[PDB]
This record gives C-alpha cells, structure tokens and sequence, in this order.
C-alpha cells in the first residue's frame, strides 16, 4: 500500500444551509448530512493551518440514486482560493469517492455545489481531506551537489569502468539525483557481459574513499577516531539472490581483513558482517527490514574498537552531533562494541555492492526489475590521530 496521510478537519463552514449543519459532513455519521439549496452554494473546510492536499474525498446523499456537480477550490485565505478539480459524481455509490488534483498548500477547502440529477440541492454525508502518495526536497541536479567534497571519492560502476574525477559529472544509468533532488542513486542492473565486469564478479555502483584533494587513493589505520555516517534507504534487491552491501570498511585481503565491516540486506535481514564471517559471527541490526526505509549508519573505529549505530527515527546525526548517540548502539552480548581489531591499509566505501550476478540470476538476467539500489539522502566522514 501507498502511504496516505489524512489531515484532521478542525471547522466547516458553509455560504448556507437548511438546518442539515456543515458540521454533519464530518461526524463519520451516513444519516446526518449538511444541505443547501441552489447552484452556487458551498461548504468550506479548515485544517487550522496550510498542508500539502492533493486529495478530496466526499460522499453524497443519494449517492447510488443520482449525480452531483460540484468543483473544488484550495488555498490559505478564503477569498484566495484557487479552484483545482471540477466535476460530477459518480451516482453509483453512497460511499466516499475520490477527487485527486495537483498538490497544493492549501489551509480551507471549498466545495462548492452545481445542483444535482434531479434538483438543485446540494447534500453531503461525508468528506474527508487527504495527501495520497519522506525527506525534505532539495535542488540537486547532479550527483557532485550531493557531495560535500566531491573530490574525496572516486566511483566504480557496473560496467567495470571507473570515475576518479565526479565533480561536475552527468546523472548516467548508475549513478543519478532522485527525483525530490536530496539523494544520489546507485543502481546496479544484474546484466551478461556488462563491459569489462565479468559475469561471476559481483557488480557495484559505489565510492571509495580518496584524499581529500582526489589525487589518490587513501589509507588509514585503525589507530585513532575514524568515523563514516551515511543516511541512506536500500530500495531494490536482485529477484533470486536478493543480497546487497552497502556501507563498508575496507582493509587487505592478504592480512585475513579483506570487507572488515560491512552492512549487509539478505531480504528483510539486515546485519552487519566482518570479512564474511571469518572474523566473528554475523550481528543482526533488524529482522524486518522493509525496502524504501531511509535510515541512518554509523561506523566509529576508535583504536581498533568497532562500534555501531543505528536508526529509523531521523535523529542520528543530531544526536552524535548533541554527544547523545549512545541509545542507538547495536550492542553485542554486553559491550557497547560489537568488534576489537587493529589493521592498516583501511579505507571507506558507501554506496552499492549487489552480491548477486548472471550466474545467480540466471534465465531473470537483463530483466527490467534485477538491480540492487540504495539511495544515500546524506553521509559525512572524519579522521583524526
Ligand atoms: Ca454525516
Ligand atoms: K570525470
């Protein structure tokens, strides 16, 4: 199910009425309805403040018996309202119908009432007010406005090939602004012989951490405060093998590091995971986790101590930023870290690494819906020794 939000109406008013009150429009009640007589007449709903309305819901008396023809006008001042659906009912139900319009900020609500079928009446047993379908929209055009510092990462992307220099580059099919223009997309289709990326190698859309000047690539230790937050929603996993990692601390394969932390989506199971398990076991972060839902991550390596924060509530950053993060610890057992170990050669990538290929998907390679895909709204990192 879409989400759709339903605004409280707070008073109704109406240009007239028969002793049926405007106030029966909104009782949850069928029997008691508001009437007026006459083409031209209205009825007027007020939220108490101005929201985002894209959708009218009304029901009529008689509805199943008889059309209704009516408009409906939106605005913060009752004498600036500006009309956004005209129409007639349906005449086949007594039930709520659906009248959907631009969305616009409106505070009152005014429908205004053309007669009927029959007569010249306007009746009304129910009306209801909606938003039919969460982060703030923003003016990102392309992925490089996203990005504090655009010099920082360089991009491997699905096809094998590589950008090390993403300011200023075009939204392509891998890596693009979302539509409400606050996150960058990283898609990763499951494809045969997608360029140079082998058919058995696993496929990415995602960053790896450079300098800061983008003239190389950077490696830290474990020793000090190290810190990636990324805000984030995984939106699409492959068909057959549904696997994808988002977040992660790189460290060298040949000292048994390899992917020393990760998170990790195996359908609704979403964990952290050290080099696959050989580290230490696999740590559940939620059992039910639902694609579409932003999210926030932190990784913070403090002399070798691993620790892990989580959260659905959007307050993640404010709270490390407030020094009260502390609740949204993954713990393990009884330590507030969930791994201990010292490496170098470490590093940072945020994005997309789907774990699955044509191998996997076999005879669903090349469809439409086979990519992994994580949207990143936000994300920071810092060093410090
Ligand atoms: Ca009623
Ligand atoms: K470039």
């Amino acid at each position: 199910h879409k989400v759709h939000m339903q605004y409280d109406i707070v008073a109704v008013t109406a240009s007239a009425h028969d002793g049926n009150l405007p106030e029966n429009t909104i009782d949850g009640n069928l029997s008691t309805r508001w009437s007026a007589n006459g083409s031209g007449q209205y009825i007027t709903f007020d939220l108490g403040s101005a929201k985002t309305v894209n959708q009218v819901k009304a029901a009529w008396y008689n509805g199943d018996s008889r059309t209704s023809g009516f408009s409906i006008s939106l605005g913060s001042d009752p004498a600036s309202l500006t009309e956004v659906y005209s129409g007639t009912s349906s005449g086949q139900t007594n039930a709520l119908e659906s009248y959907s319009f631009t969305a616009t900020t409106a505070r009152y609500i005014r429908i205004t009432g053309f007669g009927n079928s029959s007569n010249t009446w306007n009746s009304i047993t129910e009306v209801a007010i909606f938003h039919a379908g969460e982060e703030a929209p923003g003016t990102a055009q392309i992925p490089s406005d996203l990005m504090s510092n655009c010099n920082q990462w360089k991009i491997t992307y699905p096809d094998g090939s590589e950008d090390k220099t993403l300011c200023g580059e075009a939204n392509n099919e891998y890596w693009f602004v979302n539509e409400d223009k606050n996150a960058m997309v990283f898609r990763a289709p499951i494809r045969s012989n997608n360029g140079t990326t082998p058919n058995s190698s696993y496929v990415r859309s995602e960053l790896r951490e450079r300098k800061e000047d983008g003239s190389a690539d950077i490696y830290w230790t474990t020793t000090g405060t190290h810190v990636v937050y990324v805000k984030q929603a995984i939106t699409q996993l492959p068909i057959v093998k549904d696997h994808l990692v988002a977040t992660q601390i790189h460290g060298d394969k040949s000292a048994g590091i390899d992917d020393a932390m990760v998170m990790r989506l195996e359908g609704n199971h979403l964990f952290a995971s050290f080099n696959g398990g050989k580290l230490r076991s696999d740590l559940t972060i939620k059992t039910n986790y639902n694609l579409g839902t932003v999210h926030e991550v932190i990784f913070e390596v403090i002399n070798g101590k691993h620790y892990l924060y989580y959260s659905e509530d959007g307050k993640l950053a404010e709270a490390y930023a407030n020094g009260s993060a502390a609740a949204y610890l993954i713990k393990d057992g009884g330590n507030d870290y969930v791994m201990d170990l010292n490496y170098d050669q470490s590093y940072f990538k945020i994005g997309n690494y789907t774990q699955s290929n044509s191998e996997k998907e076999g005879s669903y390679t090349g469809d439409p819906n086979n990519y992994g895909e994580v949207v990143v709204y936000d994300y920071f990192v810092s060093h410090q020794h």
